[PDB]
């Protein structure tokens, strides 16, 4: 499936909330997903969402 676009971005963020908890690799792994997230909003086609 496409997925839920904050889900992913949670799951990203997840990932190093759990497993690897340094300031900023954590930082760096939402800052990422976030800026995935703005392509994703400032680009939405016929998406059907």
């Amino acid at each position: 499936q496409r997925g839920s676009p904050r889900a992913e971005y949670e799951v990203c963020r997840l990932r190093c909330q759990v497993a690897e908890r340094g300031v900023e690799q954590q930082r760096k792994c939402e800052q990422v997903c976030e800026e995935r997230l703005r392509e994703r909003e400032q680009g939405r086609g016929e998406d059907v969402d």
